[PDB]
């Protein structure tokens, strides 16, 4: 029951128990079920909104509320996408509709209009004159820039036309720019881009350090650590850099309560070290944006890379030589391109606008539905179509599963999410005490 | 003060601090010298030199260090040339080299079985006590396997019938690893990450002292990442007998590149680091982490790559791409930049004619080249296509030491950055005790 890890009033403002929070996993794989698992043992998870619809997520919501009646802790992710703004209010009014206390914000370059009126959203101020937020968030960032951002109060353009809209009241407005635009940041390092923590996380701890000298806020904003944490040795090292807190995902998706088929919970609990891959990213395909994915009986980084130096070195869909056109329509995806076309119009029609006028959009939203394919079809159950799924993981679940190895955890089946997290945190608290003393 | 008491005193140092090689010289005779005379270790980068500028360097270090100092010398594997690696280990025999750093092995080799040979004994008491040492530079579990595990017997048998080696040296050789001591290296040419490999190694270490027993324990060092106090911290937390350190040392007065290059390096952030196609290993899509901040080199290596797989002749490239890589990549035809390749082998020329993709891969792999020559080279505004190899680790460092003096490249000497490295780790892993308990 210890737990004297991290930072002491970022486990009080959210209510855990440990200093450990357990990162988004997209359609839903970061389970409802994981969440209150985790809520039951002090621990904050936030559930995989990216992908579902805004039924599953509604449903999801309830479903949790009904368990987690006595004051919890649970999230919400909440991914950005560019053009798709009209989601995110909705998602930020269902979250203060049931109750979402706290949010993960990713992808995320700057604090838009959503974000700011979710902190907004019963936002008062003390008798002694120190703003008291209700809604917080905390933005998982990569770089120095968007961190700043986060750290740096939310911009007076974005505020001041909230008001004229009537969404921000004078009094909520002030109360907001005496605030950072995000409550709390976590540093992501080799999530499921590609830096290290170990050269990234001691820059952004000076950062925060930096701006709380400046802004001088009331209270700290504490530094998350994610990407790499797998091991008590991982958590360790990012304690001792500084982390206030740290942050797990790849492990978590080797567990009883994540939602993915069980096959792929069986190949994840083989996994090691060296079995992941860089492959293109579903949401920034074109710019070069990378995923890390499971490599470990399964073509699908090979495929998915493939179909990204395509795209660079062809402009019309048309012009793929006849030799590798065949190969893709029969064992990439195991339909034509019109028949894919034919589907992908069917939902959406507007875009075929844009697919007849450009033909370099035509050709990429037919290799982003291959990166779909891959993740739905490693989604599914009794499916022997093993080479073409998309599992994203990092060498963390390796690391965790070799820590693990000789033990009764070497099967998923024996791997429950809170567990896994408590001794993880105690074996890294009963580390750090042993190495500091044996120097 | 810090690390392992055993590795310090085998390799006669203060500090248990390595510095890695550099290729092409640019760690340089003069900086073994400073980390010599501070009980540092460095290896002198031998990669790309002829052999004239590497004996020239030996004996410019053994004038210097005859106090016992120490200081060793780094050798790569190329499997289509070996020649090179016996000529280097004879050398290194001729000028009383005692430790030498092993890069891109993937098994023991014969030259580095005999370097070890070499005045090899038998104390009093029945253990083996090895005169010339290596430390093999891994970043796979079955390469580290090999060097930990003692060296293939087939080897050692085969150099006996070759009169290399003697019976009673192969039965000492049995009884000991093949490197005396290992690096875990990553991030850096390979993608794996620090946090996750290093509690791996260290474990097979442990299972290799258990299984085979030897005399005296092999050491584990850290590479890739350290820049800071806390990213060696975290190293010597996670079991490291001993950290290194490449992409800092670059940017000191010591490394033997040009400055104006160490004044690019001296302004380098975190995020101003790009992975490029590697020089050897270009086909395979082995990556380079180089320099992205003032060079449009890691774009257009990467679109080599690109033209590379795309085409399968080097004229089938489109008339409106091949007039840009011959006027703003490089200054030569691709019939001009062919003759520039005459005079070091014409022998591969006729591979060339042969096979049509052989023809373009050594064209693209001469604009890697290129790059890393005219970053060398002094006068230079060719910065557009300059190669220079840095991680994350400098930008973390120049973070650390931003406002100090150390700020300009011309304050920071290899000695005194290790020094205050190692004296600020020490620092943060015993206050931080008391901090966070
Ligand atoms: C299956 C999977 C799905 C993920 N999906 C998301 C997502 O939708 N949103 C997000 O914010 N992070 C996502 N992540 C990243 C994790 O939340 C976490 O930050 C990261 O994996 C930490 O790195 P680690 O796996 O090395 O511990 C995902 C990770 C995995 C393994
Ligand atoms: C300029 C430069 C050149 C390098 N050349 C070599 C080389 O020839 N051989 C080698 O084994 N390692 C080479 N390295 C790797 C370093 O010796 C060292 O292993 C590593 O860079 C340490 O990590 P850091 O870059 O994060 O400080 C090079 C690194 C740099 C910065």
């Amino acid at each position: 029951p210890v737990s004297r890890l991290g930072d002491q009033s970022f486990k009080e403002d959210y209510g855990l128990t440990y200093a450990y929070l357990a990162g988004a996993m997209h359609r839903g794989i970061s389970s409802a079920e994981m969440l209150i698992r985790l809520g039951k043992k002090g621990m904050l998870g936030f559930f995989g909104t990216a992908g579902l619809p805004i039924r599953e997520i509604e449903q999801a919501l309830i479903s949790i509320k009904k368990t987690l009646k006595n004051g919890q802790p649970y999230g919400m992710n909440l991914r950005f996408e560019p053009d798709h703004q009209d989601r995110e209010k909705e998602l930020i009014d269902l979250y203060i509709k049931h109750e979402v206390r706290v949010i993960e914000a990713s992808s995320y370059f700057s604090v838009s209009a959503p974000l700011i009126y979710y902190k907004a959203h019963q936002l008062k101020i003390d008798k002694s004159g120190r703003v008291i937020p209700h809604n917080r968030i905390i933005a998982k960032v990569s770089r120095p820039e968007v961190a700043a951002a986060f750290l740096s109060p939310p911009p007076q353009s974005i505020v001041k036309r909230m008001c004229q809209h009537g969404m921000l009241t004078e009094e909520q407005a002030e109360w907001l720019s005496r605030i950072p635009a995000a409550d709390d940041i976590i540093i992501e390092a080799d999530c499921g881009e590609q830096s290290s923590l170990t050269a990234m996380l001691p820059f952004f701890v000076k950062l925060r350090d930096e701006m709380m000298e400046t802004h001088k806020y009331a209270r700290k904003i504490r530094i998350g650590a994610a990407g790499g944490i797998g091991t008590p040795e991982s958590a360790a090292s990012a304690f001792l850099m500084g982390a206030d807190f740290i942050m797990t995902g790849s492990i978590n998706q080797c567990t009883v309560e994540a939602e993915t088929s069980g096959f792929v919970k069986e190949m994840l609990s083989g996994t090691g070290i060296c079995d992941t891959a860089y492959a293109p990213s579903e949401t920034l395909f074109e710019f070069g944006t990378k995923v890390q994915v499971l490599k470990k009986g399964t073509l699908f980084p090979v495929r998915a890379n493939k179909l990204f130096q395509i795209y660079q070195q062809y402009e019309s869909l048309s012009e793929i030589d006849e030799k590798t056109k065949i190969q893709l329509e029969n064992d990439y995806f195991n339909k034509t391109f019109d028949e894919i076309y034919e589907s992908l119009i069917e939902k959406q029609p507007n875009l075929a606008q844009k697919a007849e006028r450009n033909q370099k959009y035509k050709m990429l939203l037919l290799f982003k539905w291959y990166l779909q394919r891959g993740c739905l079809l490693a989604l599914e159950g009794q499916e022997e179509q093993k080479v073409n799924f998309q599992v994203h993981c990092g060498p963390s679940l390796g690391a965790f599963n070799h820590w693990v190895k000789g033990t009764d955890l070497e099967s998923w089946r024996n791997r429950h999410v809170d567990d896994i997290g408590e001794k993880l945190m105690n074996e890294t608290e009963s580390l750090l005490r042993r190495r500091l003393d044996t120097l």
